[PDB]
């Protein structure tokens, strides 16, 4: 059970994840 991060609506559970959202939804 790695981390549980959230960020819309979705927890992360793998950086390969977490390192594609924040980088695509950085918010425009």
């Amino acid at each position: 059970e790695q981390y549980t991060a959230k960020y819309k609506g979705r927890t992360f559970r793998n950086e390969k994840e977490l390192r594609d959202f924040i980088e695509k939804f950085k918010g425009r």
